[PDB]
């Protein structure tokens, strides 16, 4: 509306680099909107910025006809050819206007238009974004729950986390600082969006990677994880380095890190075991709490077992419900049968 | 150089888009090089396109000086004012000149710099390129071999394939075709560049993915994988279909599959043997040729074992040079002792 100089300056004045090989070309869209909500929608105007100065300048078209009946469209042949010689009946004549003002500047709306151009490099477009750390815990900030899923923000970003991804049976509520695992980030029509999740088992890995230096370190390493989410979880690790104890690191010096771990596991369970490379050795180190006193192979190719527990440790062995044998055997790959002894 | 029309029409004449925002001001200071090479380096000038039909103009630059001694440059107060009213003594003033020809038209070379963009775009730019196909095996053409390596084609870009990374012993010649396994594809400040061999463990497993379609499908599934480069191969597979016959997929209709696997291999053996997960059946099946009486498991953790074979075949387990067994022990991560048997 406006050629109150403006432009060129404003372009990059510090930070990004944003070419106006198409800045413009919406500027004028919206300069033509904003030329009409700010006078009128009487004219039918261009805005044209042929970039240099580029210069706001508006020109009204106006239809060349036989016989003028609306001036403020319309233009007769005669005035229409001294604007532009090739005009015939049906060509459209641009007839350049002025500028002015009225209270305040309209032109100040390449701002809005130049800002909104910004958002939308915020998103890194064209990919998805950088902040697409997938298969990593972050830490996420819980912004109104509302019933099958919670708003929460991570950075400057914002995403649903389905109650179905919750552990089961924990409470969420808006404040709260949750930890969550990152499934994937995808760049969608409205903005990246990052999939989350605190029930699937790379959760309680990611939770192990976070309290547990040798874990990220690789010193120990996560052999095997069985999750029954809001239940409990057992983890194999082995170490690396013959000289680091797997299980001490994963609990840690007075049982923090662990502690860590199962606070925000909201109450459920992880049994962290040591790994084996013989079946029968870690079949047995899965079955804690249950002492077993051996480990029959029913079949070596098919992997199944026949466990043989002392009385008095039968159902501990079995665990609630079958969960234990039920963890131990999803854990081992074993097909697992427990039985109790008979001493002579 | 010339301001012949030219610009804006052969901008994006069909095929991609070019955003002038950078086409032109690469344009201009070749152009000034133009106006140069075709006339004379006597006039400093410069070259502008500001955007809408571009057209090409040239000004020569003048020094505003006291006393003008070169008039092909300097010029005076006086004179620089004509020009630019703000001039003073120690500014440079720019005097438009026209254009002309000389024969040929200078102009024409905004191609070479039009094209030239062109090139650094088919080179995918800011990343890598699409070409990244890193984890497969691809055919190329092999471009003369200089000693030290081969230079090979890939589609439309060529590579260095190091002796050091060819199978050992064979012998390449320009004009072969030759597999190759995709290691990475590097964007480099000379172009994508793909890191290949012929010689690493997964080319073995490439060159069964493509001949063998249930090793594609996850049908056959590849458990385990021992190389000596030049000499043998051993690879365990399973099937997930217990309807398909593992080993029988591998080889092949009538031993075909394996003639083209081995064909590339030029000379390099492939035992293709059965995965197990029962130890014993897997250190038996890993040392064929030979036949197993029985497999002694000498430490559970730690898994070493001693194997038992029919005097007759103790040098062919053990293989030349100890080949055979070396395989079979770094494919199945066992330890291994060959011992002959001795029947009551």
């Amino acid at each position: 509306m406006n050629i109150g100089l403006l432009e060129a300056l404003d372009q990059l004045e510090e930070e990004k680099g944003i070419s106006k090989e198409e800045v413009i070309p919406i500027l004028e869209k919206a300069l033509v909107s904003a030329y009409r909500k700010n006078f009128g929608n009487s004219k039918n105007v261009e805005v044209v910025i042929d970039r240099n100065t580029g210069n706001i300048k508006v020109y009204q078209l106006l239809e060349v006809v036989e016989e003028v009946e609306d001036p403020a469209t319309q233009i007769s042949l005669e005035e229409a050819k001294k604007i532009d010689p090739l005009a015939e009946v049906g060509s459209i004549v641009k007839k350049e206007l002025n500028v002015k003002n009225f209270g305040r500047i309209a032109a100040q709306t390449a701002k809005q238009v130049l800002i909104q151009r910004i958002r939308e490099l915020e998103k890194e477009k064209q990919f998805e974004k950088y902040s697409e750390l997938k298969g990593t815990v972050t830490t996420a900030e819980v912004i109104r729950v509302m019933g099958e899923w919670a708003d929460i923000r991570i950075g400057k970003l914002e995403t649903r986390l389905p109650k179905k991804e919750w552990i089961p049976g924990e409470e969420i509520k808006a404040g709260d600082l949750v930890k969550v695992y990152i499934i994937d980030v995808v760049k969608t029509t409205k903005g990246p969006k990052i999939l989350v999740s605190r029930r699937v088992p790379e959760f309680v890995i990611g939770l192990m990677k976070l309290e547990i230096p040798e874990v990220e370190n690789g010193i120990v390493e996560i052999k095997a994880i069985a999750r029954e989410p809001g239940v409990r979880t057992k983890v194999a690790v082995a170490s690396n380095d013959p000289n680091v104890d797997p299980i001490g690191a994963c609990i840690g010096e007075g049982g923090s890190r662990i502690a860590a771990i199962l606070k925000e596991l909201k109450g459920e369970k992880l049994d962290v075991l040591k790994w084996s490379d013989d079946p029968k050795q870690l079949i047995a180190n899965a079955l804690a709490p249950a002492t077993v006193i051996e480990v029959e192979i029913l079949d070596k190719e098919n992997k199944a077992a026949r466990v043989l527990v002392p009385p008095t440790q039968l159902s501990l062995a079995i665990g609630k419900g079958g969960q234990n044998a039920r963890l131990a055997a999803k854990l081992t790959g074993w097909k697992i049968d427990i039985k109790p002894i008979m001493n002579l």
